[PDB]
């Protein structure tokens, strides 16, 4: 009789690939469950934002979430190893470097907090973007950068001499409207599906980073649960997985076609030697936290890109 209750927050629109996978997990948790647990999905920060969230989660206001790897700083170090510039060359990658035996164990990394990783999900690499062209490193001087809230996205821009500002997502597009900032950093199903591209004159394809999620959920709340339930739960949270990695790459190419059918954006890919010249800028800022990470973590993630 009691429904099982899964509040499941996140910050972005629902034509996006976290967006289709909340619904999606919401979807199947209540046609094969036949309604014990109700999944509540609340996109665009609407019951809680970026941190808030994480507040919360802790308090046992909400029950599933799933931030990008760059907003967990303040609960383990380790994490951080997501958001080093360069680090990964495509997701294909970051997904070898996720299902290695560091990269499963990372799930657990905030265990000791009350938090527990169900599992990865895509979306795509990092573009640049703002009001003016960003064609090599110096271009980026003295601009101010949007970043989400992150040590190292934060020194990465301070790296190119550039300032940055950390802001909550839901706040981007009026930061960028009204002037507090320049320009800032995000995937092409981000920047589309926000219509960011309505106030960035010029984009970037430098894949210099970066994001993808995971899946939280507070330990005693899922382990509190009957185990068939929790079981069946992360069956269910696998196959939702397998379906947001393929949403991930087709939105995105999706979001990149719309910007660029606008033709009010301009997009400036890059050759390999000015790809290579946006690294040896930023690749330095790999020295701050290289302590953090440790260097088994870093060898992992390297070696991710050699299939
Ligand atoms: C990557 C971000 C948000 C998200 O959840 O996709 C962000 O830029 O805050
Ligand atoms: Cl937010
Ligand atoms: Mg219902
Ligand atoms: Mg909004």
């Amino acid at each position: 009789a009691q429904p099982i209750v899964i509040k499941f927050s996140h910050v972005v629109a629902e034509n996006t690939p976290k967006g289709q996978g909340a619904l999606l997990f919401k979807k199947l948790v209540e046609q094969r469950l036949g309604g014990r647990v109700e999944v509540d999905v609340y996109p665009n920060s609407s019951l809680f934002g970026d941190g808030k969230e994480m507040e919360a989660l802790l308090l046992g206001d909400v029950q599933m979430l799933a931030p990008s790897l760059a907003k967990f700083e303040q609960y383990t170090r380790k994490v951080q190893i997501f958001d080093l510039p360069f680090l990964f060359d495509d997701i294909q990658a970051v997904d070898r470097f996720q299902r290695s035996p560091q990269g499963r164990a990372l799930l657990t990394s905030m265990q000791g907090k009350g938090i527990l990783g169900l599992a990865y999900w895509h979306n795509g690499m990092k573009q640049l973007s703002a009001n003016r062209p960003l064609l090599e490193p110096e271009d980026a001087r003295g601009l101010k950068f949007r970043v989400q809230a992150s040590d190292v996205l934060n020194e990465q821009f301070r790296q190119l001499r550039a300032i940055s500002r950390k802001m909550s997502f839901a706040e981007v597009y009026q930061g960028l409207q009204t002037g507090v900032v320049n320009g800032t950093e995000n995937t092409w199903s981000n920047y589309e599906s926000q219509k960011v591209n309505e106030v960035q004159k010029y984009f970037t394809e430098s894949n210099h980073g970066l994001v993808d999620y995971m899946v939280i959920t507070n330990a005693k709340f899922w382990n509190g649960l009957p185990a068939d339930i929790r079981e069946e739960l992360q069956r269910i949270m696998d196959e939702v997985t397998v379906q947001v990695n393929l949403e991930a790459e087709r939105l995105n190419r999706d979001a990149r076609q719309r910007i660029l059918a606008s033709g009010a954006s301009e997009i400036h890919t890059l050759s390999p030697q000015q790809r290579a010249d946006w690294r040896q800028a930023m690749q330095p800022v790999w020295q701050k936290f290289r302590g953090n990470v440790g260097a088994d973590l870093l060898q992992a993630a390297e070696a991710s890109n050699r299939p």
